[PDB]
RNA sequence: AACCUGGUUGAUCCUGCCAGUUACAUAUGCUUGUCUUAAAUAUUAACCCAUGCAUGUGCCAGUUCAGUAUUGAACAGCGAAACU
């Protein structure tokens, strides 16, 4: 849902899991762009200031 | 260094050039031992060109699910590619 909490977006992002050519075991995650974080809102407040 | 000398006649004083002398550029011939500098395919053909190189660029501050590393379970170090 749109009304939904950002942390629900955080928890639902896909994980990638894979085996390195070296034979190692690793897991990679994407970063969320557009995400509403405290930092965005702070910057906004400061500009209006 | 504000200087001139040789050549017309049988001899002479003139005009006048030629020639010498001087510097400086290219060129060249012979000859070349140190040290300090150092121009350099302008002139002829803005003629023709094999090959190599002479224009690239990343920070903490645009984009990383590359990779690496057993990394704050959204990423967070290092760091391609590729957008910008
Ligand atoms: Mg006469
Ligand atoms: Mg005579
Ligand atoms: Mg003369
Ligand atoms: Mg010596
Ligand atoms: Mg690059």
């Amino acid at each position: 849902k749109k009304e939904d909490d950002p942390i629900l977006i955080k928890k639902s992002v896909i994980r990638r899991t894979f085996k390195t050519a070296k034979g190692k075991d690793r897991t990679k995650c994407p970063k969320i762009q557009r995400l509403i974080t405290p930092e965005r809102i702070l910057r906004k407040k400061v500009y209006k200031a």
